[PDB]
């Protein structure tokens, strides 16, 4: 028999032979091995009976899916699928082996940096995020936790979307979205790349929404009538606040900004920033846009954005669900 088992922590990882030298990165529980056949490290994600619930199973089969039909430089590649189980009566785990990075975002927001490498990483989650709006994919839930760093510094993003900082007004009050929606979401995680605090750091989803408007003011009246009146009967209500403008948000002093280049490439951080924390979708910079912001554009390469671009979303029973990835699992 091909596979091995061995343990990690809480579960029993049982792969295959060819994985050595595992070390855990989890939480699915992600370890971090060695192959054997193609000599470099891979990182490991065990799926726990994933047909569990319909949560589970959608997104894992969302996963499954997307990422050996998709194939980009910023959105993680798989390398190898498979499972110990022989029959579908057996069935009970999904093993994704794909490409391993250096570091987390999260790890990276705990450092200073300087505009040379945080452009090119912001152009980084642009490229992907373009690139999955090609392919009619809108993240939504985008977040630091989910993107991987090299010590190159090259970028890629884990997940595919659907902590809860860094969504959208509109995805916060249910108005419904468009691509743009992934906009606000960089601009939440550039913007604490500057502060090193969370940006908007809500307990609850009513409780984040105080700490949006708190910062960047009252939507206008414009945007307001576009919502659930039940819901906008809500917004319309809360306190009016005037709104503190960019510099007073993002001061000299977080900025590196020592040298004549840096102090240019810190207003157009911030004129980027002012564009991208916009309220209204109608208002918020395109993706598009964005990648010919001064402070971006610099890094451009239609070989990586202008790339080509590569079934439904419904309801299942577990017992419907557990076939379905099986089936797409054995490929
Ligand atoms: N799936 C997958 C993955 C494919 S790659 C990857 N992670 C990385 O590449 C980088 N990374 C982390 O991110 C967590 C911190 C960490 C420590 C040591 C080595 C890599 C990582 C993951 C992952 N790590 C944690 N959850 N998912």
């Amino acid at each position: 028999n091909q596979f091995y088992s061995v343990e990690v922590g809480d579960s029993t990882f049982t792969v295959l032979k060819r994985y050595q030298n595992l070390k855990p990165i989890g939480s699915g529980i992600v370890c971090a091995a060695y192959d054997a056949v193609l000599d470099r490290n891979v990182a490991i994600k065990k799926l726990s009976r994933p047909f569990q619930n319909q949560t589970h199973a959608k997104r894992a089969y969302r996963e499954l899916v997307l990422m050996k039909c998709v194939n980009h430089k910023n959105i993680i590649s798989l390398l190898n699928v498979f499972t110990p189980q022989k029959t579908l009566e057996e069935f009970q785990d999904v093993y994704l082996v794909m490409e391993l990075m250096d570091a987390n975002l999260c790890q990276v927001i705990q450092m200073e940096l300087d505009h040379e490498r945080m452009s090119y990483l912001l152009y980084q989650m642009l490229c992907g995020i373009k690139h999955l709006h090609s392919a009619g994919i809108i993240h939504r839930d985008l977040k630091p936790s989910n993107i991987v760093v090299k010590s190159d510094c090259t970028l890629k993003i884990l997940d595919f979307g659907l902590t809860r900082y860094y969504r959208a007004p509109e995805v916060i009050l249910g108005m419904g979205y468009k691509e743009n929606v992934d906009i606000w979401s960089v601009g939440c995680i550039m913007g604490e790349m500057v502060r090193h605090k969370i940006l908007f750091p809500g307990r609850d989803y009513i409780d984040q929404w105080n700490k949006v408007i708190e910062q960047l003011g009252t939507p206008c009246p414009e945007f307001m009538k576009k919502l659930q009146p039940t819901v906008r009967n809500y917004v319309e209500n809360r306190p009016k606040y005037a709104g503190l403008t960019f510099p007073k948000l993002f001061p000299d002093s977080l900025f590196p900004a020592d040298s004549e280049h840096n102090k240019l490439k810190a207003s157009q951080a911030r004129d980027l920033l002012s564009k991208m924390l916009v309220i209204d979708p109608a208002k918020r910079i395109s993706v598009d846009d964005a990648l010919q912001h001064p402070y971006i554009n610099v890094w451009y390469d239609p070989a990586e954005v202008e790339a080509p671009p590569p079934l439904d979303e419904r309801e299942h029973t577990i017992e419907e669900w557990k076939e379905l990835i099986y089936k797409e699992v054995m490929n």
